[PDB]
């Protein structure tokens, strides 16, 4: 009896086992536009990925995960609001069954159809495993999905997901640009938060980009094609893999742009 995203071991189970599901710095949380304060001392944020080396793609039962070589300082973000130089380790998406819900942040209560989380670690811990116990372990990068225009750049990932449809399996993925995921404009919120699936630790500085990306409908169709089960076993579509939004408690929500 695992932790999973169904109403028996769904979001509102997980604080049984992770009590830290009601703590003080949980995500994801709401972003109230008006009431998030422009920050002038906020940088530019800086994301290089022109030498990012996807490996794998893997379906883990809760997503899919695509996978970097993190044994170098290759894809790295830095600025905005972070000291220091966090290594790019992996990204996936949560998303829902329809395309009104999916997203795990909101903008004033607007889902959006997904979201991709580009997970970093800061190296001066030296390992994920360390960066994980340190509140300043982690930045997140958040991007949501819309669904109108198809997005290109994308393709590559949507087309691997017929030879890993159940859980357990993967598949090589080398040579994937996660450039192309990116929307025009780097303006951003930022907040101190958590990891959004257990352990729920609270090790994240929370970088959410304004702009969306487009993706076709048929594009989202194909993540819903996807399995939690395994081989072998009853049909579970892969769908509504997104935790609500969380209290905001004593935090405050910065913007980068005015
Ligand atoms: N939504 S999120 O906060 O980016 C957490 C994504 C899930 C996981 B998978 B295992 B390790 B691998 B890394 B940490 B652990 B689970 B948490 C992030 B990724
Ligand atoms: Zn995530």
């Amino acid at each position: 009896h695992h932790w999973g995203y169904g109403k028996h071991n769904g979001p509102e189970h997980w604080h049984k086992d992770f009590p830290i599901a009601k703590g003080e710095r949980q995500s994801p949380v709401d972003i109230d536009t008006h009431t998030a304060k422009y920050d002038p001392s906020l940088k530019p944020l800086s994301v290089s990925y022109d030498q990012a080396t996807s490996l794998r793609i893997l379906n883990n039962g809760h997503a899919f995960n695509v996978e970097f070589d993190d044994s170098q300082d290759k894809a790295v973000l830095k600025g905005g609001p972070l000291d220091g130089t966090y290594r790019l380790i992996q990204f996936h998406f949560h998303w829902g069954s329809l395309d009104g819900q999916g997203s795990e942040h909101t903008v004033d209560k607007k889902k959006y159809a997904a979201e991709l989380h580009l997970v970093h670690w800061n190296t001066k811990y030296g390992d994920f495993g360390k960066a994980v116990q340190q509140p300043d372990g982690l930045a997140v990068l958040g991007i949501f999905l819309k669904v109108g225009s198809a997005k290109p750049g994308l393709q590559k990932v949507v087309d691997v997901l017929d030879s890993i449809k159940t859980k357990g399996k993967s598949a090589d993925f080398t040579n994937f640009d996660p450039r192309g995921l990116l929307p025009e404009s780097l303006d951003y919120w930022t907040y101190p938060g958590s990891l959004t699936t257990p352990p729920l630790l609270e090790c994240v500085t929370w970088i959410v980009l304004k702009e969306p990306i487009s993706v076709s409908s048929e594009q989202v169709l194909k993540f819903r094609k996807l399995n939690f089960n395994g081989e072998g076993e009853p049909e579970e579509l892969m769908v509504d893999n997104w935790r609500p939004a969380q209290p905001l408690k004593n935090r405050q929500i910065k913007a980068s742009f005015k």
